[PDB]
């Protein structure tokens, strides 16, 4: 499964690995809630070039800070484990795979 798990302890190291989409979120969050089937549909279309990295902001309040996430859901578009684009809010799972795209 692309879709993983981390904190600011490992996130540098996961987000190394290729072209990488973090979820900077909460399990409080609402619309955060949306875009996860959608991540999900990612899994199962680009999961073969793409990995999906999920980091709670509640625990990550310094990753957060690092680009001044202070919304959710907000996607970080990492490639070689730098920051190479930014999103904010739902988008649909074409959309995504297009802010993928721009940077395969």
């Amino acid at each position: 499964m692309a879709i993983v798990k981390a904190t600011d302890q490992s996130f540098s190291a996961e987000t190394s690995e290729g072209v990488v989409l973090a979820d900077f979120w909460a399990p409080w969050c609402g619309p955060c809630k949306m875009i996860a089937p959608v991540l999900e549909e990612l899994d199962q279309e680009m999961g073969d070039k793409l990995k999906i990295v999920k980091i709670d902001v509640d625990e990550n309040q310094e990753t957060a800070g690092k680009y001044g996430v202070m919304s959710i859901p907000t996607l970080l578009v990492l490639k070689d484990g730098e920051v190479v684009e930014t999103s904010v809010g739902f988008k649909p799972k074409e959309a995504l795979q297009e802010l993928v795209n721009k940077h395969l």
